[PDB]
């Protein structure tokens, strides 16, 4: 009820954040600056009434038993939301972060065609890497929207939690939360291989049976996403091959030199604007001779494929990306120096 | 109703009906979804079609799960198997069609040497590719033209089972895994105890079961097994990699004993529009190749079968697509996108 | 009574009572037990006592573990945090005092450039020193400052809660460990869905909670963490050298990129014999000490410290010690006892 209310003068007010906990009224997060609404403030029952005024019985009953809660939800005809709920002090606390319906397209996001072109593909395993928050949302329900508008295909979507909606364009499209629509990851991976798929979106890679249903699924004629936590093209190499038994580390490496078709490592960097954020990105598509220099065991020389895979395979290094920012002035030159991995080939550039 | 659902997309000769909300049914013909000139379902359609095939206790364990697997008949049109599940809150299902016919080698494009390797008395015939690409489909050919012609023992072991055989001549017991049996490797352990001379182990998914069809391999029994690449090398490197390099010298020398036949498939779409046709690469050993496994030399054995086309009835994917190119059945421009290397197909051509 | 010995510790300043059998109670001031002028204590004495300031339902939870952490308040006076446990066959127990009010920075003895760290939007500071070296208060300044300086998100995590901040003008949630959440796991889990700005995260207790921080450093929030050296040499090396030799460098160059302080204070007994004293030491890294990490040079950093007196702000023990020398507040002797190199506070004397 009151929710309601907050969140129409969320939605009002171009807000992005809403926040309850004790003692405060509710604040809104505008331009980046924090502003009270005109409200008394809350105590411990009101930031339980409003959470639990939207919660179904299944999600009351997790909360209770971790006392934490990630969440998301949808107002219909106004906005949808992700929410994260927890608890401090002894009392209820909320936060609701707005998702909005519409994905914008890649050419808004500034990334080559080139990244678009290997989403073009009709099978196999490709990485778009970062930390939380680096905008892989962004890209994955942008793709997941080209796919959607392009192809003929069947896409199920397992999330943790479920964050864009895909409305049916032409293919069918299911998309299941962890916690609500399936009871866990290893009951979604024990059943999509019978539900006909031809691309998956598996979220974040959590145990091994989820790395193992990746290599199945991209082994098995479909085209799989997937995210990872690194910053650059080797050092993501190196998260690949490290993750595995070292007894076991030789068939991935064949798997991976099979399936791979593109790595992506982006970042998210605060704009000179002070609204947005730039992407800086490092990218990976495998040619016959990477996939050689994988085979051969020489590790290292992925190092000079790189500094040698522009015109090739569109590999722009991190330099070029801050010339652009720099010239198109959204990035100042000193954040973009003090950001790159290796200064002294900056210099050498 | 359903059964008008079915009934539709068996005489369209679909494999697949896809059922979801906000979408009409969808059928994958071809491998291509079509939706069906109806109004889209919601949820309350999706349940209850599905709960309308379901018992009282496979709808608890359905409500208990979110996942079901089920199979079901239409009476004087086929069986389906039945897979439900949950998304968005609303049912969901897919269906999966399991022909009763087997169509015959020559049916499938398949040259008569298949026909010679189906009386073969031992050895380890591997029929690989990825999903959908006709591999099962040659094994139902091979076991129906095996049943017909010899005297012999035919156990098939199966995650699900996908074709069903009446006994004809020979004895054929058939086990469902998750039912039957718990797992592969309890079949496998008992699998010697059952008088086999022909055995269907299904997927090779670890090691464990590599070593079963190894030995069956040495001692007089016929068993097939599946992978899942895209070529003759692809699957060798991958059968040898998983082992530790001290051990792969034994599992070449194994290899290059008991190995029979290798299949490689992949199913293109016909230049027509309807239909699709089998591409299939065939590797025979030979004395060449025996001692190229030995020597270390696999990036060579694609060159033996450059040569071994008069001698051993061998064919190159390029010289494939050429055929179906001289006979129209494909563009230039599926094969080029499909060819390892499109260089030497434009050279042969 | 108990009411008067909490108001007896509160009144004379002191940080910890400790009531056992056969001993006077005892309190702890400037780090020194002194014994109240009263009979020692029985069992009797203790039991009674602490089961006093229980519920029945802690008491019980007593008598089953042998251990019992809990909080009370002592109107008008202060609250304090219990620990209740039994040695040999009798009740024993110690009792904390909670400061509601936070010292100044001045009052603390830190110089200006903190108070200007209070004002930095972004990076990596590290307060650390031993057990009761004022780093809580050295926090509890900077958080105080913060909420009423700026409008933005403040989230703690602490085992147990030291410092209570009601809301004045950012949002603080504070989290108990233990009860509010299970581990600093979870809480860093789901930190990044909370809209944060300022994150607290208690003791850098493994790996896992650097890796939480260091990605809160680059994404552009403000992570408060602790360690428990003595120096900043010392601190440097245990981050670094924590992980595997192959990770090291990114690891470095990570610590080069979003480290905008470290802090490593330690406490001194005064020379008039009440009182206690802060000691400091202060590494803001400059060009020269990054690259001091990027040329793996630790051994020579503290010569850069040696130099960066007039430029940075930096200040070495030794330099302290001098200053409070001159001033009067310390021996020479504890200043010595305490130098990591007394010939080099004697050569700059």
């Amino acid at each position: 009820a009151n929710m309601h209310q907050l969140l129409t003068e969320l939605v009002n007010r171009g807000g992005s954040d809403l926040h309850l906990t004790t003692n405060s009224p509710p604040q809104i997060r505008i331009d980046g600056k924090l502003l009270p609404l005109d409200m008394p403030p809350l105590n411990a029952v009101d930031t339980k009434q409003l959470c639990y005024s939207i919660l179904t019985e299944q999600q009351k009953h997790k909360f209770e038993e971790n006392n934490e809660l990630d969440l998301s939800f949808g107002i219909k005809g106004l906005s949808r939301f992700r929410g994260n709920v927890f608890v401090q002090r002894g009392a209820v606390a909320g936060v609701f972060r707005v998702i909005p319906y519409k994905i914008l397209s890649f050419e808004e996001l500034g990334l080559p065609p080139v990244v678009r072109e290997l989403a073009e593909k009709p099978r196999g395993l490709v990485l778009v890497t970062g930390p939380t928050g680096s905008g892989k949302s962004t890209t994955l329900a942008a793709i997941i929207d080209k796919i959607n508008t392009d192809r003929h295909e069947h896409i199920v979507t397992v999330e943790d939690p479920i964050e864009y909606l895909h409305p049916h364009k032409s293919c069918v499209v299911n998309q299941r939360e962890v916690g609500a629509d399936t009871k866990s990851f290893k009951n979604a991976l024990k059943y999509i291989l019978r539900q006909d798929p031809d691309v998956v979106l598996v979220g974040e890679l959590r145990d091994l049976e989820t790395i193992e249903a990746a290599l199945t699924l991209a082994e098995t004629g479909h085209l799989c996403f997937a995210t990872l936590h690194t910053n650059s093209a080797v050092q993501t190499i190196n998260r690949i091959v490290d993750v595995f038994p070292s007894y076991q580390q030789p068939q991935v490496r064949a798997q991976l030199s099979f399936v791979l078709e593109g790595v992506l490592s982006q970042t998210l960097l605060p704009k000179a604007s002070g609204t947005g954020r730039v992407l800086a990105i490092e990218v990976m598509v495998p040619n016959p001779a990477i996939r050689n220099l994988i085979r051969e065991d020489k590790i290292h020389q992925i190092y000079s494929q790189m500094q040698v895979g522009q015109e090739k395979f569109g590999m722009m290094t991190m330099n070029q990306c801050l010339y652009g920012l720099l010239q198109k002035r959204h990035i100042t030159m000193d954040v973009g120096m003090g950001r790159s991995p290796d200064p002294d080939e900056l210099k050498q550039m």
